[PDB]
């Protein structure tokens, strides 16, 4: 019948030569299509059909800053609501990612946020954002971005603007501080389907590039049903 195949975007053959015998990390953002079904099923096909060895991050305890943007519930309450997402991620996409016959490793949120390095990192993106006005851009822009799609289906009226900013930021800086311990496991390429967010692509122009160019190079997927 109908079938959903998963190519490479944008990837040079030169680059992609180095696929077979290179390692990748695969960031899930917990609550999108792209990480769900025939789409998800089609990103584990050709990962396998092209990666050496494969580790999955369940981008789980993040989403407890955005889950409570509307939700105002006790910061304990949020945390459990992002492990519980995280918990049914799993649950739902075991099916496909237990398929994969190439070295494959599950990890999520909390391993790295409880990493010793974390603080310091943490404190390196704060600096960032201080120093650095291009990449204090990046993150309000991509705040911006984050919120006119998330709080789409709410009046503004409804809305604490001031809230949605602040827990957004430090949804940003989370993950733009642990995107940098990911150079400690020596991920090659880094594959989002859609394209890597504003802010994460700052942090990898100033902060994780200068110093590590052959880690975490960046790769996104086109969908096609054949």
């Amino acid at each position: 019948n109908r079938i959903v195949k998963a190519s490479f975007r944008e990837n040079p053959v030169e680059e992609r030569k180095l696929f077979p015998q290179s390692s990748c990390l695969m960031p899930i953002s917990v609550g999108q299509a792209i990480h769900e079904d025939e789409k998800f099923a089609a990103v584990i096909k050709l990962i396998n059909a092209s990666f050496k060895q494969c580790t999955i991050l369940v981008d789980d305890s993040v989403q407890r800053h955005t889950i409570g943007i509307m939700n105002h519930a006790t910061t304990e309450e949020l945390y459990q609501l992002a492990v519980k997402e995280g918990d049914e991620w799993l649950k739902r996409n075991q099916r496909f990612y237990k398929q994969l016959t190439i070295p494959f490793e599950i990890m999520r949120w909390d391993d790295w946020y409880n990493s010793p390095n974390y603080i310091n990192s943490h404190l390196r993106v704060q600096k960032e954002y201080d120093t650095n006005k291009a990449f204090q851009n990046a993150i309000h822009a991509n705040i911006d971005d984050f919120l006119t799609r998330y709080l789409s289906r709410f009046s503004p009226a409804d809305v604490d603007h001031e809230r949605a900013f602040r827990l957004c930021l430090d949804y940003l800086i989370e993950e733009c501080s642990v995107m940098c311990l990911w150079t400690e496991q020596k991920y090659d390429f880094e594959v989002y389907p859609s394209g890597r967010n504003k802010a994460m692509a700052a942090t990898y122009e100033f902060l994780i590039k200068p110093h590590h160019p052959n880690y975490l190079r960046p790769v996104a997927l086109r969908f096609k049903k054949y």
